[PDB]
């Protein structure tokens, strides 16, 4: 009944519904929230070709534009889970299921935890896994931010415009991030340095963080200090619970497929982030998706 | 001395060039045109990700714009041979010589020509393979357009603002365009088809083309019709000469990769349409582009 249902509304997913309601295929684009997917948690792209400098929830809004007129059918939902019955699929969404032909898998990544204690407690009131989000509650804090990528040391510069200062604690004395922003990091004021160092417990009072313990890596050596806000960027886990059962995902539970973004399965698909993949972007989003939608315009072709 | 040249500016180069860049690899871009590539012979991209509609040669602009800024060096050349000499590479052009550690090549395609009679002859008066540089030439006139993909068909729907009216001669009965696109050609009433058919000769008076001969390929049937231009989409050739010697090239002269870009010459990438693929698209490009650029960066790394 459909001939591709896509999961997810990122800008993979976009692209993928994009290039097949452009095939004329009967195209659902199922998203649990905002189309944008991570774009509208990041504060400013620079690196997406066509655009010099531009805010993600703007970015996100010039993708998901032109597609309702394109007739993808845009529609609200949590997928759970997905059956593969030989020739057609099924998707199954907390209220809904949805028959179809092909399916393309584009739902992402989520921010891994420190699991630590305090991380949970202090979930409202402290602990932060998105700068665009929150940042503006921690006006003139000294704000912590944990991590060593291009997350971590992105969302401190831009939360540099908010905190007294932000100071990015890495377990490793060289970053990842690319090496432009590695270079802001260094050269801006309000930024600080925790090296070769791991954060241990956040504390607080009943209602608020106070205070980080951490370690050095190397040394072993013991600190708590101060800060009034922390926000974790220590990598990535898969958006992909709705397929744990069906033996296309690795040992960590990302998605894996060919090089055409075919996996195991006949007519299920995967793009982008979820993935299994090192190189997460939305150039390379935006590319996975275009693929996987020529692959099962192709597919339901043949079928 | 360069940790990395890429060859060709259009949006596979520009991508490398600007994460290259951003990586803070010394880079060198050299192009032996105008930055953008095809989309500078495109009239209306409308499948970019991020804009809903955009004249190619403005996003050939847009793309090109935060390069230098970044520190790509941008540089004309003409390419002519790359040397692999085990830790470096060189590469000639005209009249330069540049030493590097990696090498990534996006010098894309070019149109397929019909190898006909009068196509040679008529090439100034008459015969294009571009028409958004052309096309106004031939305003009023009946305007034939050769070949049934995506560049025949969308170049034959921009020719309509032109032409009194625009034919499209396909050698089967069911186009390869993407649907959307058949679609709006089959709604436009100044398109005509001519189904089953391939061009033998153009013909014309010392001046100019004026008719064409073609032949139905179910039937042998011979016809012969006036046109006032011909405009040719039959497909593409790589664009890979300075490379036929490495042993990177299949038979049809694409060059070979794998998923991470790599050819068998460590170092040396390939992106974008030069390479092996099916599916040539600026999505595919910018992600060829990005893919290649990480790889870049990690081969030289390495080194
Ligand atoms: C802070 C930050 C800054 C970044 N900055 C940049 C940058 O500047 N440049 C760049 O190239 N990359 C950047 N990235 C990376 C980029 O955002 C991602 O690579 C890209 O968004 C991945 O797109 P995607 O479509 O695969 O997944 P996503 O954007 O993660 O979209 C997945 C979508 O699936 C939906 N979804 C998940 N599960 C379900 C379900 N079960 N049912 C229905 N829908 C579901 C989600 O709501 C989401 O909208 C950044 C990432 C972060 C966190
Ligand atoms: C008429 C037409 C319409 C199109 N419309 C669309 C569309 O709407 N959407 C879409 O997604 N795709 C479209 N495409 C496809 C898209 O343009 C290409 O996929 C894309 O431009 C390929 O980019 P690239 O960087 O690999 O190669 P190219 O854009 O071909 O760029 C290659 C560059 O290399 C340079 N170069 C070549 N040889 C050398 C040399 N020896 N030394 C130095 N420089 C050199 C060239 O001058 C060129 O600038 C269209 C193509 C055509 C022809
Ligand atoms: N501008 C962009 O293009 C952009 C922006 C944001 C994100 N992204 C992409 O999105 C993907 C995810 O990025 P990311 O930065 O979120 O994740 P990431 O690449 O996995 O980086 C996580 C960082 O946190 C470090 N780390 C992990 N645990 C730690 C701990 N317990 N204490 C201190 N530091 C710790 C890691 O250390 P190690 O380095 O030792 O592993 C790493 O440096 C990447 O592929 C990235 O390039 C791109
Ligand atoms: N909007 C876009 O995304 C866009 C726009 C333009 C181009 N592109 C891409 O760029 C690539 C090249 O596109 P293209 O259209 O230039 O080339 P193409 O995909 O190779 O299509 C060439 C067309 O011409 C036909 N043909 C070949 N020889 C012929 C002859 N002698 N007489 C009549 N018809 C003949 C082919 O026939 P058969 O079909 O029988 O082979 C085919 O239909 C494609 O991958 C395409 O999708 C994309």
């Amino acid at each position: 009944k459909y001939d591709v249902v896509i999961i997810g509304s990122g800008p993979a997913g976009m692209t993928a519904a994009m290039y097949t309601a452009r095939s004329e295929m009967k195209t659902l684009l199922l998203e649990r929230g905002v189309p944008g997917g991570q774009m509208n948690n990041t504060a400013e792209i620079e690196n997406y070709p066509g655009y010099e400098t531009i805010m993600g929830p703007e970015l996100s809004m010039k993708m998901a534009e032109p597609l309702e007129g394109l007739g993808v059918e845009n529609a609200y939902g949590f997928v759970t889970g997905i059956e593969d019955h030989g020739d057609y699929k099924k998707i199954i969404t907390e209220d809904d299921e949805f028959i179809t032909k092909s399916i393309i898998i584009a739902t992402g990544a989520n921010h891994r935890k420190l699991e630590i204690p305090g991380e949970e407690e202090y979930g409202a009131r402290g602990v932060s896994y998105c700068a665009v989000c929150d940042g503006a509650f921690f006006r003139n804090q000294e704000i912590l931010v944990i991590g060593g990528g291009d997350s971590a040391v992105e969302e401190a510069l831009y939360l540099t415009r908010f905190g007294q200062s932000v100071t990015i604690m890495h377990r490793r004395d060289k970053l990842r991030a690319q090496e432009i922003i590695q270079q802001r990091a260094f050269k801006e004021e309000k930024i600080n340095f925790i090296w070769d160092s791991v954060p241990m417990e956040i504390k607080g009072d009943d209602k608020k963080i106070q205070s980080v313990v951490y370690k050095n890596v190397k040394t072993g050596e013991v600190t708590e200090k101060a800060f009034g806000g922390i926000f974790i960027y220590v990598g990535l886990d898969p958006v992909a619970e709705f397929v744990s059962d069906l033996g296309i995902t690795d040992e960590a539970g990302w998605i894996i497929t060919d090089d055409h973004m075919r996996t195991n399965i006949p007519g299920i698909f995967a793009v982008g982030d979820v993935r299994q993949k090192d190189f997460r972007q939305i150039t390379t989003a935006v590319g996975d998706g275009a693929q996987a939608a020529q692959e099962a315009y192709k597919f339901v072709v043949e079928l």
